[PDB]
């Protein structure tokens, strides 16, 4: 498209480092786009997004480096039966009125505990102390994992992460970093290495733990899901789920800190929480491009006449900062006007998981503040966000008094 020939010049470095300012010229110059580095259509708006995402015209596909990372069946990249299957497999405990069963007693003595270890030293580094660690062991033990300790979660998500991540393609279409999802195969091998004995011991003797659920729930009697086939979303939750309840909890503080006077009022009043979330959510997508949509017959969409076949990325992110729905969009806002937002996606293939996503993040932001009601950022140290498909905070250095 001759008048989009800058974007042969757009870098996966720079996606990763900002994609903020290429997307904002998306936005307004061509909210469906072909973006050569990544060597597919990019939804930038939040109304392409929106459409691609609910059209009976278009159903789930895996991004490249995600099917390379997962490969099937991957919740996020199948329909049709196998969808309905394994959208069975995981909702049970995903439930508003099961999740609210459980979910305090299960997150507030994680978030204590990580809070215990540092409350009193003055000073923190909130990503890798705190948020990483009380979403994995959060998810960790909902899942079955309990042995296996947070440093190992976060490792795994964050070589899940670059691999499922590793976009960049070459003139020719074909992946420009081979080499970069080794790492992805590596984490895999050391997941199946230890969780293959434990789902041995819970096909003979279920038990309470999600992993448990999904060998068994629904099957004739005697009868277990084949591990391959829920393997690839075990690798979609090691991913995402583990990864993203603490980026958005993050992302909210960072926020949060960039107004001091609303940090204030959420501390002073913890009601506030979940709003202060949903803002930060939308002001730094956590899942900011990592899922797409594949056209199943000749579709046009913004003006654009795409065959059947056509894969495009929603890149959430963006479309969180549309200014035909936002003012002024880049500032973190508390007090912005709820509105719906797409940080969680949309369709039947949108986040099974909001429910319990939202508890984990509001019940680790309260125990924080009541821990350390006078939490201030370190502004001797930058916080600095990285990612493309998935994007937060990779460090996050407070100070307190005391
Ligand atoms: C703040 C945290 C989270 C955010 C921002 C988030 C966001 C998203 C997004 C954007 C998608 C893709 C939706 C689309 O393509 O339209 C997704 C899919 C999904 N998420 Fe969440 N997620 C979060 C946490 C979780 C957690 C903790 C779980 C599980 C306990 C979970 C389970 C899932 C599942 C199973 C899918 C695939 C749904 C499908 O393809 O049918 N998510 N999520
Ligand atoms: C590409 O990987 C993912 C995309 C969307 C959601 C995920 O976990 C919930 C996830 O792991």
């Amino acid at each position: 498209r001759p008048d989009l020939a800058w974007l042969d010049e757009v870098t996966m470095t720079q996606l990763e480092r900002n994609p903020y300012e290429v997307y904002e010229r998306l936005r307004a110059e061509a909210p469906l786009a072909f973006v050569p580095v990544l060597g597919s259509y990019v939804a930038s708006t939040a109304e392409v997004c929106r459409e691609v995402a609910t059209s009976p015209d278009f159903e789930a596909v895996i991004t490249p480096a995600g099917g390379r990372t997962f490969g099937h069946p991957a919740i996020i990249g199948v329909n049709g039966d196998i969808h309905a299957d394994l959208r069975s497999m995981v909702e049970p405990a995903l439930q508003p009125a099961e999740v609210d069963r459980w979910i305090d007693d299960l997150v507030r003595p994680i978030a204590r505990r990580y809070l215990e270890r540092f409350e009193n030293d003055g000073h923190a580094e909130l990503v890798a102390q705190y948020c990483e660690p009380v979403s994995v062991r959060s998810l960790g033990d909902l899942l079955g994992l309990q042995e296996v300790d947070s440093d190992k979660l976060r490792e795994w998500f964050a070589k899940l992460n670059r691999s499922a991540t590793n976009a960049a393609v070459d003139e020719n279409g074909e992946f420009a970093n081979p080499e970069g999802f080794a790492e992805g195969d590596q984490a895999k091998a050391e997941i199946r290495a230890v969780v293959d004995p434990l789902i041995d011991k819970w096909i003979e003797h279920p038990d309470d733990s999600a992993i448990s659920h999904w060998l068994h729930d629904g099957m004739p009697p005697g009868q277990t899901r084949d591990r391959e086939y829920i393997y690839p979303t075990i690798y979609v939750y090691l991913l995402g789920a583990m990864q993203e309840p603490g980026h958005g909890m993050a992302s909210t503080l960072v926020g949060l800190f960039s107004r001091p006077e609303q940090l204030e009022e959420v501390v002073d009043d913890p009601t506030l929480i979940p709003r202060a979330i949903a803002e930060g959510l939308r002001w730094t997508s956590p899942i900011w491009s990592a899922t797409a949509r594949i056209s199943t017959k000749p579709v046009t969409i913004a003006g654009v006449d795409l065959p059947a076949g056509t894969p495009v990325m929603l890149s959430y992110g963006s479309a969180n900062h549309d200014t035909g729905k936002y003012e002024a969009p880049s500032q973190y806002d508390l007090h912005r006007p709820p509105l719906p937002h797409l940080a969680f996606g949309a369709g039947n293939h949108a986040c099974a998981g909001i429910y319990f996503a939202n508890h984990v993040m509001r019940i680790a932001l309260e125990e924080l503040f009541e821990a350390i009601p006078n939490l201030e950022r370190d502004t001797r140290e930058g916080v600095e966000f990285w990612g493309w498909g998935f994007r937060g905070p990779t460090s996050l250095h407070v100070t307190w008094e005391v």
